[PDB]
């Protein structure tokens, strides 16, 4: 059940990609201390509407009521933009995008730190993004998905970190969520092998302390169970002959757009 992108699909996923990823490049100066999540979401939805003359497409999917997701230290993910909460110094946040431009879409998220890092929430962003660089560098025809889930585990894990379960990657095109399903685990029900032409999101989840969450009264926001911090970058990217392309990168991304084997 895995659906192969045309050239032409490919390229609109280029176009909707680098949207998305432009949208956080934009949004950067803004996150600083004394800004309101509830601002930084209306800024990100004026500028795909009007500027990039396109659209979330995280509003209303599955009832979710805000143009992006700003999830701040321990919370995991689907953190509610809101007008009362404001960033302060040492915060780590996550801004996930998702935007829909000529029917496809372009899926990325990224860590910024407010104000002076503190070492650790430093460590944690480090090491979450390099998981997803690493899952990255495996990409390629005739891999399965296990084996890149298995390999951000275990380098979670050795920097005494954990790797939320509940949510993975996935499928991505004229549909936000398709198959397949990427987990960022080991799991024995995982068996996906890898296509060129197939576009899906890398987007590991980890926690600085264990793996269990917990979902606040709103029915969105997601928390570690510990309340200890979490961190989350994503990448939507097309498999090529002899790896793959990061459809979403930025200008601050330590990693080649193209990713070239041999
Ligand atoms: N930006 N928002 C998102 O990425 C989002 C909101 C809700 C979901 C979601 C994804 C997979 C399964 C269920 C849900 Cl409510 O993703
Ligand atoms: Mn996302
Ligand atoms: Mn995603
Ligand atoms: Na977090």
């Amino acid at each position: 059940a895995i659906s192969i992108k045309t050239p032409e699909d490919i390229e609109k996923m280029r176009v909707a990609g680098r949207l998305a990823a432009e949208v956080l490049e934009m949004i950067e100066p803004y996150v600083k201390p004394g800004v309101s999540t509830g601002e930084l979401d209306r800024i990100c939805n004026d500028y795909i509407v009007n500027e990039q003359h396109a659209v979330s497409a995280c509003l209303g999917y599955h009832g979710y009521p805000k143009s992006v997701c700003i999830s701040i230290n321990e919370v995991v993910c689907h953190g509610i933009p809101d007008d009362a909460k404001l960033l302060k110094d040492g915060d780590i946040v996550n801004i996930d995008v998702t935007v829909i431009k000529d029917g496809f879409h372009g899926d990325t998220s990224k860590m910024f730190i407010v104000g002076k890092p503190t070492i650790m929430g430093e460590r944690l962003c480090r090491i979450t993004q390099e998981s997803l660089y690493l899952a990255l560098r495996m990409v390629k025809p005739g891999i399965n998905l296990r084996e890149i889930g298995a390999a951000i585990q275990k380098f979670v894990e050795a920097e005494g970190f954990s790797v939320v379960r509940e949510y993975c990657g996935h499928g991505i095109g004229r549909g936000f969520h398709e198959e397949p399903q990427v987990l960022h685990y080991d799991s024995r029900e995982t068996n996906v092998v890898l296509k060129p032409g197939m576009t899906f999101t890398i987007e590991p989840m980890v926690n600085a302390g264990k793996k269990e969450i917990r979902t606040m009264k709103d029915g969105w926001t997601v928390k570690t169970k510990d309340r200890s911090l979490s961190a989350q970058y994503e990448h939507t990217i097309v498999v090529t002959d002899n790896g793959c392309e990061i459809l979403t990168l930025r200008k601050d991304d330590t990693i080649p757009a193209i990713i070239s084997h041999d």
